[PDB]
């Protein structure tokens, strides 16, 4: 039997839940047991690959679209993929829309059903993107959660669907098998019988297990990558592709009167934004992966074909290691050490220690931040590193009650999924949303641009509003970006064959959830003959 051991995810312990709506899930549960209608391949230009879906077609008027539904799908139970499940799912997330994880009860009005395999989504405003949007919210099995009395809760233990592996082979705290799904519609594709998931907590668990060469596909940070992974064993291979953007990102309405009153104040993140030694970031917790991104919009110097240089110029010096300025604009800002503690304190003399987070067992995060912090008291802002799970350092963010954190987010075809996921403040609200727009600072302006981006086809259209984005940001320095790192990714060749890499780049080959490609590249993956 063919088992593909991977690791999407760290976990203090194996705890059984398979519900695709849930932040507690366990991330194998989307792709793999819930296939989407269609995966779009963001590396190469956001181009549709069909699979529970063979079509669909966007209105013109961009006001509505259509899906066809492959015929002869079947969920692991035997029953039919229909237009029923889709047109269930959306209905679920309006039912309950903690459960709506991208927003996009907001964009579909309805969705109706056209016939048994042909399903219609009606907007409430255009978006020529929706099919894209829509691809990401995971379709469950009707004729199995119309009889779940609440969806919210439900741990979904022993699941049906529709993806290559719904079959739970084992189950302990430290590790759960995950087999090939007995009624794959594309079972002559699928070449690896089992998925291996270990229970593996941080990344110092994951360096020890990696170099003894017994995980097969991993997309974490490891340090030293040449000498300590790839040096010891021919079988070891790495590809890091270009990715998106990593930042410092503050909470605008920190319940902190003395925080507030420097979070909330430009001159202070710009002062904030200068102490910080991007490269040296980059050199010592990246081990030189990775570059420097001192674009105040986070934009990203690999995206420069959308930027307009005057408002880069004009915002970059704030983006840039600078001791001497960063101090001189806190003085000059009213901020003073009026204590003697070597820190200073707000304009009107209260004390304050900003607390960054970033999560526990993200290594290269935490280095980061400890650097900032080292970097921070430079100039005079006290700060300290902490290092909260994963998950109360989301919550701390959904909630606002963090001070300051480190984070990367998601990475598009073009700045669109950054600047819309990490700014649109229609994401700001709502269970179930993930932490990137977090910040709380609000424009209208801003919406106004990010929601008309894809109601025009006109590329000069978009990039007039690209730049109208650009400016409010980069003005405001909303957060403090870094840098923009890559798709950390480790593949061995010991046991299969046929992983993407800089020589077969055919996508994203990150196997974390949310990189929806990752089904799409396990279907590639054969074991060595
Ligand atoms: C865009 C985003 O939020 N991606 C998340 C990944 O960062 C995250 O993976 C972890 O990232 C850390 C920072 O680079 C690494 O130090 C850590 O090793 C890595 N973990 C693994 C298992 O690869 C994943 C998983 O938590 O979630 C994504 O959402
Ligand atoms: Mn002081």
């Amino acid at each position: 039997r063919s088992e593909l051991t991977i690791v999407p995810d760290f976990y203090p312990t194996m705890v059984r839940n398979f519900n695709p709506y849930l932040a507690t899930n366990l991330r194998t549960t989307t792709d793999f047991i819930y296939e989407p209608l269609v995966v779009f391949n963001e590396m190469k230009g956001n181009t549709p690959v069909f699979r529970l879906a063979e079509s669909y077609k966007m209105a013109d008027d961009l006001m509505s679209v259509t899906f066809d539904i492959r015929k002869g799908v079947k969920w692991s139970d035997g029953e039919a993929f229909t237009a029923d499940d889709v047109v269930y799912s959306f209905g679920l997330l309006k039912a309950k829309p903690e459960l709506d994880q991208r927003g996009i009860n907001k964009w579909v009005t309805s969705v109706e059903k056209v016939d048994e395999y042909k399903v219609r989504f009606r907007l409430s405003e255009a978006n020529s993107n929706v099919p894209y949007e829509i691809s990401l919210i995971p379709i469950v099995a009707e004729h199995v959660w119309k009889d779940v009395k609440d969806p919210t809760t439900f741990t979904n233990e022993n699941p049906v669907g529709t993806g290559p592996f719904t079959v739970i082979d084992t189950f302990t705290p430290q590790l759960y098998i995950q087999c090939r799904n007995p009624n794959y519609w594309d079972a002559a594709n699928l070449e690896v019988d089992c998925l291996r998931v270990p229970q593996i907590a941080n990344n110092d668990q994951l360096l020890g297990k990696i170099v003894n060469s017994e995980l097969d596909w991993t997309s974490s940070f490891v340090p030293d990558i040449d000498r300590t992974y790839a040096a010891a064993n021919p079988n070891h291979h790495y590809w890091y592709p270009a990715a998106g953007t990593q930042a410092f990102m503050v909470n605008f309405k920190n319940p902190d009167p003395a925080k507030k009153e420097a979070l909330d104040n430009v001159d202070f993140r710009r002062a904030f934004s200068m102490a910080l030694d991007r490269q040296t970031i980059i050199d010592i917790a990246f081990y030189g992966s990775g570059t420097v991104n001192d674009f105040a919009s986070g934009l990203g110097y690999a995206f420069e074909a959308w930027s307009d240089e005057a408002t880069h110029k004009k915002y970059k010096g704030f983006n840039t290691y600078d001791v001497e300025g960063s101090k001189k604009l806190l003085a000059k800002a009213g901020f003073k050490d009026v204590n003697g503690d070597g820190f200073v304190e707000t304009p009107s003399g209260k004390s304050f220690e900003l607390l960054i987070q970033s999560p526990n067992g993200w290594t290269d995060f935490n280095n980061t931040v400890q650097l900032a912090v080292e970097q921070l008291q430079e100039v005079g802002i006290k700060a300290k590193a902490r290092t909260p799970e994963f998950a109360v350092y989301n919550q701390a963010m959904l909630e606002g009650t963090y001070d300051v954190a480190y984070t990367n987010y998601f990475h598009g075809a073009d700045p669109f999924t950054y600047w819309n996921s990490g700014y649109n403040s229609a994401l700001q609200s709502g269970d179930g949303m993930p932490r990137f727009a977090m910040h709380y600072f609000t424009d209208k302006k801003l919406d106004g641009l990010l929601d008309s981006f894809y109601k025009t086809a006109d590329k000069n259209e978009q990039l007039a509003i690209a730049h109208g984005i650009q400016k409010i940001i980069a003005e405001n320095q909303v957060t403090i970006p870094v840098m923009s790192g890559a798709w950390m990714y480790q593949y061995n060749t010991t046991r299969f064959t046929g992983w993407w890499s800089e020589e077969n780049p055919k996508g994203r080959p990150s196997v974390w959830a949310g990189i929806p490609e990752r089904l799409l590249h396990v279907l590639d993956l054969k074991p060595v003959k």
